[PDB]
């Protein structure tokens, strides 16, 4: 068997964009993902977030799954201009009562809240200001920040600023795949600099708000291995870029990844050093994402170009490599040995469907969270300190530019009734939750 720390904290994973639907309900402001969605052209079948799984109606039975899984903790986010309609200023009570109704009902039911502050759903309002490319956001973020933490910090005791920052800069501002759907590699690198300045300022208002809790930040993350030798400075610089150094080597060191720099210094602003002392804001833990691993070559026409492997992949065409996640975690204590780390989201899409017997044989997921966390329990043993694992997802959700069409959930969702059928998987993993790990 193989069995956790005593305490350990089992968990799944949502944003508010991706299941709320009701974008517009009771005062919200639009966010980007709403302009975005609603842009033709931008999102798989012109699918939006208008719907999604209609948790703003649904929270209660939600939750309810939640609770009957034995699941310990939900990591959740909030919806910026659901309580800042236009992101600073006006604060929207209705909007906090829908937070507050989640919070009151985990805790009366011992699920301990995880809450995302900023899960890409900026308000609509703040990207006429330039969003994430205007260094005032670092203003905008803290005040949002300081309502949060005035109005829950009371019971929500642990918290993330940001859910992958290199996404939000590089997918939205540079691949434009994203909200807010740019191509500029100068915006882009501008708003991994401001993500980290807003994050900071966020951190230093928590500890001048709430005395009790911890706050954290979480990073998607890659298993880049190299085609062959030569290539494996092609390895070094994906890690370094696409993995938790772009921002870690900030907060703990003080300045970018040696070959970002190399990359990228003429994309950051002249004096971006100046911001650095503020950027290394003391953290309580690192959030870790981890879904695939990538072979990597060098490749002259950032020099680096993927080299498909004949593994088996999910429904997004991403390789399963479970040793992945073992790597990350040692590689993460061994580059800046963060006190806690978190794996805040592990998870799969494949093509699921419900059966004849009404039930959803995903042994595929089963397969993948399984090996997964495995791996997980092999870095524990060897002294990372993890102390918590979330799956994404609860339920099967708008999966961004990808619409509809891509399942991660352990629940299944019907959009025709909007009703939840638990898959296999989700069975599976409140056994593991239950008896604190693998095989029973
Ligand atoms: O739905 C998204 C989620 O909002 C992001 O945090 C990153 N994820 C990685 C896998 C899947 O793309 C999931």
């Amino acid at each position: 068997v193989k069995k956790f720390p005593e305490g350990f904290l089992w968990g799944v994973a949502t944003a508010s964009y991706q299941i709320e639907g009701s974008p517009l309900a009771d005062g919200a402001g639009m966010s980007i993902w709403h302009t975005f969605s609603h842009t033709p052209g931008n999102v798989k079948n012109g699918d939006t977030g208008d719907v999604a799984c209609d948790h703003y109606n649904r929270w209660k039975e939600d939750i309810e799954i939640i609770e009957k899984l034995g699941v310990k903790a939900y990591r959740f986010s909030i919806s910026w201009p659901r309580i800042l309609p236009e992101g600073t200023g006006r604060v929207n009570q209705k909007g906090l009562d829908f937070y507050n109704r989640i919070i009151d009902t985990l805790l009366e039911k011992g699920i301990t809240p995880f809450v995302t502050i900023y899960h890409w759903d900026l308000p609509f309002a703040l990207q006429l200001k330039g969003g994430w490319a205007n260094r005032e956001i670092a203003d905008w973020f803290a005040e949002y920040s300081r309502v949060l933490f005035e109005n829950f910090g009371d019971r929500v005791k642990n918290w993330i600023t940001l859910n992958e920052p290199w996404v939000v800069a590089i997918v939205g501002h540079l691949y434009g795949v994203h909200a807010p759907g740019m191509r500029d590699i100068y915006v882009a690198f501008r708003a991994v600099h401001n993500l980290l300045r807003a994050h900071a300022r966020a951190v230093k208002v928590f500890r001048e708000t709430v005395k009790d809790g911890k706050i954290g930040i979480v990073f998607n993350n890659g298993y880049f291995e190299p085609a062959s030798e030569k290539d494996i400075r092609a390895v070094r610089f994906m890690h370094q870029f696409n993995n938790y150094p772009l921002f870690l080597n900030p907060i703990y060191r003080g300045d970018y990844p040696e070959l970002v720099l190399e990359f990228a210094r003429e994309y950051l602003p002249e004096n971006y050093k100046d911001d650095m002392s503020e950027i290394q804001e003391k953290i309580d833990f690192v959030g870790l994402n981890y879904y695939s691993g990538h072979l990597v070559k060098f490749d002259p026409d950032a020099k680096v170009s993927f080299v498909e492997r004949d593994l088996p992949k999910t429904a997004m065409g991403w390789e399963i490599v479970p040793e992945g996640i073992y790597w990350i975690l040692k590689k993460v204590k061994e580059e800046y040995n963060p006190p806690e780390v978190y794996i805040t989201e592990n998870g799969a899409a494949f093509d699921d469907v419900v059966s004849e017997d009404g039930r959803v044989h995903d042994q595929n997921r089963i397969d993948y969270l399984k090996a997964h966390i495995g791996q997980a329990w092999k870095a524990i043993q060897e002294g990372v300190p993890l102390k918590g694992y979330f799956v994404w997802s609860l339920l099967d959700n708008f999966e961004w530019a990808e619409g509809y069409s891509k399942r991660f959930g352990i629940v299944y969702v019907d959009y025709s009734t909007q009703k939840r059928i638990v898959k296999d998987s989700g069975y599976w993993y409140s056994n593991v939750v239950k008896n604190n790990g693998l095989e029973d």
